[PDB]
């Protein structure tokens, strides 16, 4: 198996830890962990293109989109590779994450390692919000916390 | 060209920004930036195996060593891929980094992207310290600041 990890931090109270595991080369990737400090509700959750945090999370650029597609949800054919949808926090401010995705990878052209995982201000509308920005970012707003995805033991 | 970047942070005052640029696939990598908050003198400077900062910089593991060599300096044949020697801080606690290295890469088996860059407490003795640990870590002590190396625009 191949494994990766990401520590999420930002300028505010949001922080977390997300693990990735890919049992077979090019197979599905399990994504699991926990994010705290969040407002109750949905928070967009994406791999962005660059692993650059020079100026904070903004330096990561747009969503990771090697195939030059429009934004969508993880279940959609038409999505960015980095489109992992939303995490959902309760009143406790915690989202307990447990996803499997078959588009992201820990190897090859769709490898997310060395790129930035971001948790966003508000909901990702999965490309269904009815403006041009929906089909780019999902209208998920600002970047509360982020980290560079790294190779794990 | 291929580019990468690393933001160095830790639990104390040490922080910095380091850029990587590789003009050609097989070719040397230029490494430059700035680190502040240091004591005067040498601080070991290495790429460590894992891009895992879960528990802080300790989580990054040993020096990156895809060839199972012993520890040395960047100008030695016998070195870990991750052996970038020392940065040197003046009285103001700033080290101004500008080197070139032919062993690290931003692609392939020698790829440092997705791994952790670390600045250490103490001098790296470049494997010349006369003890077993010298040829493993260079006796560079604890990890003052680190970051995961990410793909840059
Ligand atoms: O060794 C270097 N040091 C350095 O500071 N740079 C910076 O990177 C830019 C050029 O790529 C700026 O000219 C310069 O400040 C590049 C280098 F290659
Ligand atoms: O939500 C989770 N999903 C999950 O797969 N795991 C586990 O995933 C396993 C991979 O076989 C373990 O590495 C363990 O981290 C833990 C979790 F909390
Ligand atoms: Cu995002
Ligand atoms: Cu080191
Ligand atoms: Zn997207
Ligand atoms: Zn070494």
């Amino acid at each position: 198996a191949t494994k990766a990890v990401c520590v999420l931090k930002g300028d505010g109270p949001v922080q977390g830890i997300i693990n990735f595991e890919q049992k077979e080369s090019n197979g599905p990737v399990k994504v699991w962990g926990s994010i705290k400090g969040l407002t109750e509700g949905l928070h967009g959750f994406h791999v962005h293109e660059f692993g650059d945090n020079t100026a904070g999370c903004t330096s990561a650029g747009p969503h990771f989109n090697p195939l030059s597609r429009k934004h969508g949800g993880p279940k959609d054919e038409e999505r960015h590779v980095g489109d992992l949808g939303n995490v959902t926090a309760d009143k406790d401010g915690v989202a307990d994450v447990s996803i499997e995705d078959s588009v992201i990878s820990l190897s090859g052209d769709h490898c997310i390692t060395g790129r930035t995982l971001v948790v966003h201000e508000k909901a990702d509308d999965l490309g269904k919000g009815g403006n041009e920005e929906s089909t780019k970012t999902g209208n998920a707003g600002s970047r509360l916390a982020c980290g560079v995805i790294g190779i794990a033991q």
